[PDB]
């Protein structure tokens, strides 16, 4: 990347800011901005690129061959019983949460068994998380 | 990427801002902005690219060959009983949540077994998460 | 990367800021800004790149061959019982949370068994986490 910006409230290249309950009198603002931006990004000069894959099997005997890729999720149990018995009782459940396997962002590239790759891979995440807000 | 911006409230290249309950008197604002932007992004000069895949099998004996790709999700159990028994009781369930496997964003590229890839892969995520808000 | 910025509230290249309950009188602001930015990023000059993979099997005997990739998640149990018995009782559950395997951001590149890779891999994360807020 080049420029990544996270700003909580206010972003301003030039800010003449006046807030509340203010007396703004006899003001002379003079501004000159000569701003130049020149970007040359991701320039490639390749005369020749070779990607080569060769597989040869000759009068061979192969048996019981197994190949398994990544993220092999097998025999997984989630068990969340909730047994609530009541007798002459007062429950005030204002904000009660039961969350299981709650994803927000899942991003995947190039999850393989055999990969031959040339170039650029980029991931950017910006956010504001706020799970529970009980006023 | 080049320019990624996250701004909570206000973005302004030039901001002459006046808020409430303000007296703005005798003001002379003079502004000159000579802004130039030049972008040259992702320029490629290839004289020759070869991607080559060759497979040869000759008088061979192959048996019990197994290939499995990624993300192999097998024999998975989710069990969330909720047994609520009641007897002379008062329940006030204002905001009660039971969430299982709640995704927001799932993004996938190039999830394969064999991949030969040239170029650019880019993922950008911007958001504001707010799961529960109970006033 | 080049420029990564995290700002809590306010970002300003030039800020003439006046807050509340202020008397702003007899002001002469004069500003000249000659700003130049020149970026040359990720320039490659390759005359020749070779990526080569060759596999040869000749009159061989192979048996019981097993290859397993990364992230092999097997035989995993989550057990979170919640047994709440009640008798002449008052419960005030204002903000009670039961969270299991709660992800926010999961990012993956190039999770393979065999990888041949040339170039750039970049990951950027910016956020503000706030799990529980009980006023
Ligand atoms: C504002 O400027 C003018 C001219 O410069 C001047 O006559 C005036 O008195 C100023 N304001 C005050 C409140 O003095
Ligand atoms: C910018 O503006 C001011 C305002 O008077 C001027 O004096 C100056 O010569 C200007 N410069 C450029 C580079 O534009
Ligand atoms: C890429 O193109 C030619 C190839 O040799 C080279 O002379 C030139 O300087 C390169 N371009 C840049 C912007 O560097
Ligand atoms: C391996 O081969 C034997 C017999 O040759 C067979 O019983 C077994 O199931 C095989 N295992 C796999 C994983 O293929
Ligand atoms: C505003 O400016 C004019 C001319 O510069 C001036 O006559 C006037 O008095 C100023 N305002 C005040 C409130 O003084
Ligand atoms: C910008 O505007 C000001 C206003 O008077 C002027 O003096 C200056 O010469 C200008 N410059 C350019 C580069 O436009
Ligand atoms: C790509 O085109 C030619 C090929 O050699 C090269 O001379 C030129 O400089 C390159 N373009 C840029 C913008 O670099
Ligand atoms: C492997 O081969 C044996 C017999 O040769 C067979 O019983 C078994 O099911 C095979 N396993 C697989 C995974 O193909
Ligand atoms: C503001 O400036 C003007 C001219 O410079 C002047 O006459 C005036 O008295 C100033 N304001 C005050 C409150 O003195
Ligand atoms: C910037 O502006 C001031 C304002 O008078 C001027 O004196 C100066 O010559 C300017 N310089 C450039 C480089 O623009
Ligand atoms: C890449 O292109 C040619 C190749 O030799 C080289 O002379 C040139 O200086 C390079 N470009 C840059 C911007 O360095
Ligand atoms: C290995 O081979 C034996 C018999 O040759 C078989 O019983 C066993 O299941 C095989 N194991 C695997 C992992 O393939």
């Amino acid at each position: 990347s080049i420029d990544v910006k996270y700003i909580g409230v206010k972003s301003a290249y030039v800010s003449y800011d006046v807030q509340k309950r203010t007396i703004y009198l006899n003001i002379t603002n003079t501004l000159n901005i000569t701003n130049n931006n020149y970007y040359s990004v991701e320039v490639e000069n390749i005369t020749a690129q070779v990607q080569f894959s060769k597989t040869v099997i000759g009068k061979a005997r192969l048996n019981n061959i197994t190949i398994i890729g990544p993220l092999d999720m097998k025999q997984i149990d989630y068990t969340v019983p909730t047994v609530i018995a009541e007798e002459m009782s007062y429950m005030y459940d204002f904000c009660t949460l039961i969350s299981i396997k709650v994803h927000n962002i899942v991003l995947m590239m190039q999850v393989t068994v055999t990969t031959t790759y040339f170039g650029h891979s980029e991931q950017i995440s910006q956010e504001r998380y706020q799970y529970v807000d009980c006023g």
